[PDB]
């Protein structure tokens, strides 16, 4: 048979997240991809991050790629990383990768994209990002994605952690009747220094070790363990001095923030059920400084007759 191909679409080239006056921490911009995404198999996205010689904001930044809905106009995030310290990605070859196949249904025709990284230095960081689509046979023709919950627009606009109430991480999600495999994709990454520190001096929640909760109508169904990734590992190795080789609650200074997926029980489809995120119980004593967990959860309904993006309410 005709041998399966893989198309490699380049959209930034060398584009500049930055801070100053007529700088901006975010770029966007229109890319042409192929139309049809009924046999895209996976698609990979690559960031490189061009920093030789010191030339770019040193810190560990949080960083996102979203892709524009079409219809509502509203940006998704696809892809969350957190800067390396002083350097870019160059030990990386192709850079950091992130698979975006969830958002197949989004990247066709000319798509709109966002880059943003939460730089306050003019210096900032220049990126190229390039994505790989591979066809071939996926077991669903059709896919659809909605977010069920975004809190990512900067590190501290994330939901803020160990407040007396948290409100706004439950929702309703209406999965068409017609979908056939279901699932969340989630990128939870955490914020701060907060106190009371854990044992070790570890404040919340950059450092503070916690394991979430998603309650599917009402009932605890997955768990999120924001552990160590093991920082030391990095390939990225070359970060010192910056303080890259300790382990942060779920992420690492240069490194893709991991995505989440949890299956779906098939008995939830063709019905409304409640969401609950919940965040590991946790009190800030407000002493040194804030806690936010920057989070977006999105659903994912796949069918292989045409489905429509699940509805998503309060
Ligand atoms: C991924 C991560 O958590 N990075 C931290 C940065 O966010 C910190 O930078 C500080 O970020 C806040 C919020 O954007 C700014 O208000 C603040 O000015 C900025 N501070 C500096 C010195 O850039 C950073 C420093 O605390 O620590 C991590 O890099």
């Amino acid at each position: 048979a005709p041998a399966d191909n893989t198309v490699n679409i380049k959209t930034f080239d060398k584009v500049k997240n930055a801070f100053g006056d007529g700088l901006s921490q975010s770029a966007e911009g229109t890319f042409t991809f192929p139309a049809d995404v009924t046999t895209v198999k996976t698609i990979k996205m690559f960031i490189k991050n061009e920093c030789p010689n010191k030339t770019c904001d040193e810190w560990d930044r949080y960083a996102n790629v979203y892709v524009k809905n079409k219809t509502t106009g509203e940006w998704y995030e696809i892809g969350r990383f957190i800067t390396p310290y002083w350097v870019g990605t160059e030990k990386l070859p192709r850079g950091l990768e992130i698979d975006v196949t969830d958002f197949k249904s989004l990247l066709s025709g000319n798509t709109e994209l966002k880059i943003y990284t939460e730089t306050w230095l003019a210096k900032g960081r220049e990126y190229s990002v390039d994505f790989d689509i591979v066809y071939g046979t996926p077991d669903y023709k059709y896919s659809a994605v909605v977010p069920v919950i975004q809190y990512n627009k900067s590190s501290i606009d994330g939901v803020p952690y160990g407040k007396a109430h948290t409100l706004g991480l439950k929702k309703n999600i209406q999965l068409p009747t017609n979908t056939e495999k279901a699932y969340l994709r989630t990128t939870i990454s955490g914020w701060g220094h907060a106190k009371p520190y854990d044992a070790g001096s570890r404040g919340c929640a950059e450092w503070c070790f916690r394991t979430h909760t998603i309650a599917i109508n009402n009932a605890n169904t997955f768990q999120h363990q924001l552990g160590a990734l093991g920082c030391s590992a990095n390939p990225i190795n070359n970060q010192s001095p910056g303080n890259w080789a300790p382990d942060r609650a779920g992420w690492c200074p240069g490194m893709a923030v991991p995505t989440r997926i949890d299956v779906l029980n098939n008995s939830l489809t063709g019905s409304t059920f409640s969401y609950e995120y919940k965040f590991q119980s946790w009190t800030n004593n407000g002493t040194n400084g804030d806690a936010f967990y920057a989070i977006s959860s999105f659903v994912i309904a796949k069918s292989n007759t045409p489905i429509s993006a699940p509805v998503v309410t309060n």
